[PDB]
């Protein structure tokens, strides 16, 4: 992509930093980002000639104005938290239902040549039909989960009424530098790395047999601008379609950071559904083919990054 | 049902009244009610020793404290137009989604026995598969059909989360006493009765072959009161699985009418899809038959109504 105007929300954020390092060479950028979760050194250059920043709640910013003449808009500013969601449900809902309407009204009133919009394949629920096509119903489990479905169910209902277009991404399980892993409730690629570097053990929650579909953060960015550039309008869901134990992942990154700390069992997290795998067929809608292999060099990358913040 | 005190949101409108009709002898009722669109002389006796009346926003009121010691809460209040939420979305919004919510958390909070919400056919969109079974994905066409998917997957949501027990009904083409005949937008049986009885001929958008199921007001109410006294957790289609054209629903109300005004024929209205039909079987979920011989006489009644209002 070269020569576009877009904006990226959350684009200080784990995910949208990845996606404003990749664009800032050849487009502007427009980052909107409250700092919620996001930080400015989460950028490769935060000063960069293409780059502006507005430091601004989407609930408070004047949308219809700042979208006026740009391409392109990157959906990626939410409160992105399962257990988060179901302890604050009305805040969540004006987060990432409310907020997202009032950019989506923008978008179409600006004539937005296409958002791509950051879903998640938590709308899937529990279902035993793996690997997961994106026709499955929805089957939201938590608040999280159902306000990602409505803004998918949002997206659709103004293609309809407005024209407008649009890709939904469902991302399954994101990794890579600049993931937080110092919430209580942090990914587990970063609170396994982080543990081991700090010196101390490991949790596993459950026997450690669960898996996941992990995607790491770079990946997601190309799909994110592929999906930018494509002609397709729906839902894809973005993973490998692979599946990984968490005592497999506990033993590669153990092997990676060459350590003999032993991982610790705890009874299971309520919530946790046992595996989840994407079927990825759809991905050729955007013309994406992500690394097959390359799982042991994106830990690599992940672990050097963490080691660069101590 | 008997002996219990039960919240009737929206409970001044349309189809709330006719709850709020059958429930009063035997219940203490609350409506909540901003008569945007409602009014007090739609109930039987808006006076009734059972009755409260709360004449308030549901986006304002107190609903933590309003729903404390509530047996049922009914949820009908919506700004309930498909064309009206395209022109505006985010007043939609407030309205269908977020005051839904803010109703969602004080029915878990105070332990709420069951929500009977009031979802719509219009989640289905134009899909071809009739009878339309519950266990087809949203396809919705406009931001109201969004808004009301989005809260059959709150209430899923809150039932993995919070233990919130819950029946959505999504409703067919309701028809009959106290139905708005008024509004641009206003329904067909309506506009048909209103026409003939000022003297005027109806118009029919396209060539009139189009097919709807049509369902009694006082059928949905009991549909309301079976799905509270029910075990069933869910969403369930009520309506009558059958089709009428409108060219057949002008000839059945210019016969019940005793009118030889006839009908005009002007081009199709964008966004009206062509044929919709329920699949009924869940109806077997809340023990609920509808009456499928009485037609004529709803309309006789609904007539009979719109001759007492001129
Ligand atoms: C925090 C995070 O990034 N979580 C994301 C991740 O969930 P989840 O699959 O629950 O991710 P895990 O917590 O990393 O759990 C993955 C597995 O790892 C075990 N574990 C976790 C932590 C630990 O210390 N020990 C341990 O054993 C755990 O029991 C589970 O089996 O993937 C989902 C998509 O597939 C996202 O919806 C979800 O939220 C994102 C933000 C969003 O939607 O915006
Ligand atoms: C106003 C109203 O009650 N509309 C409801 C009705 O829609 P619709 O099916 O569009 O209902 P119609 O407008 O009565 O249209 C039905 C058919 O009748 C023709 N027609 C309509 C008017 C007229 O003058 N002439 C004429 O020919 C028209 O072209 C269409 O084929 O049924 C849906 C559920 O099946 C509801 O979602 C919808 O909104 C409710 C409020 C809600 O969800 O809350
Ligand atoms: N990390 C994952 O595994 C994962 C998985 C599935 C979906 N997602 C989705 O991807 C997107 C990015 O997630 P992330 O992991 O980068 O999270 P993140 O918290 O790092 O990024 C979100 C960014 O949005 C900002 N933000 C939040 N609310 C805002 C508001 N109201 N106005 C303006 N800015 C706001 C934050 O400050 C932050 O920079 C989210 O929509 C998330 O739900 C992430
Ligand atoms: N009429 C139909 O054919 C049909 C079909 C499918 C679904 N529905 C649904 O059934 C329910 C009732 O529809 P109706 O036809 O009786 O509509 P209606 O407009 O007659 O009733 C809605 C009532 O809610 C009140 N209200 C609206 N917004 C409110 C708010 N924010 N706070 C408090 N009160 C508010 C109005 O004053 C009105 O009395 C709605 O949820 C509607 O979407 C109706
Ligand atoms: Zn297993
Ligand atoms: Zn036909």
């Amino acid at each position: 992509m070269k020569d576009k105007n877009v904006v990226v929300t959350g684009g200080l954020g784990f995910i949208g930093s990845h996606i404003v390092d990749a664009l800032i060479d050849d487009n502007k950028v427009t980052i909107i980002d409250n700092l919620s979760s996001g930080k400015m050194e989460n950028l490769n250059n935060p000063n960069h000639e293409n780059l502006t920043i507005i430091k601004e709640d989407l609930m408070d910013a004047d949308l219809e104005k700042i979208l006026k003449d740009k391409d392109y808009v990157f959906h990626l500013a939410a409160l992105a938290s399962v257990p988060g969601s179901v302890a604050e449900p009305l805040r969540y809902n004006q987060n990432n239902i409310d907020a997202s309407l009032k950019l989506f009204i923008a978008c179409k009133n600006n004539n937005i040549k296409k958002v791509i919009f950051s879903s998640s394949s938590a709308v899937y629920g529990e279902n035993p039909n793996m690997p997961l096509k994106e026709s499955e119903n929805f089957l939201p489990c938590s608040p999280y989960a159902a306000q990602k479905a409505s803004c998918e169910l949002y997206l659709k209902s103004f293609h309809e009424s407005y024209g407008l277009d649009y890709v939904a991404l469902r991302y399954f399980n994101v990794f890579g530098p600049r993931q937080d892993e110092n919430s209580p409730y942090a990914a587990v690629i970063p609170k396994f790395i982080s543990a081991i570097l700090n010196g101390e053990s490991p949790v596993i929650y459950g026997d450690g047999e669960q898996s996941r579909d992990f995607i790491y953060v770079k990946e997601i960015a190309k799909a994110n601008i592929l999906s930018a550039e494509s002609d397709y309008n729906g839902v894809i869901n973005v993973a490998l379609g692979k599946s990984m134990t968490i005592n497999r992942l506990f033993e590669i990154i153990s092997d990676v950071l060459e350590s003999d700390i032993d991982v610790k069992y705890l009874d299971e997290r309520p919530g946790d559904i046992k595996h989840s795998l994407a079927d990825i067929s759809n991905l050729d809608k955007i013309s994406f083919k992500p690394d097959e292999d390359k799982f042991e060099e994106q830990l690599r990358e992940t672990v050097k990054w963490f080691i660069s913040q101590m």
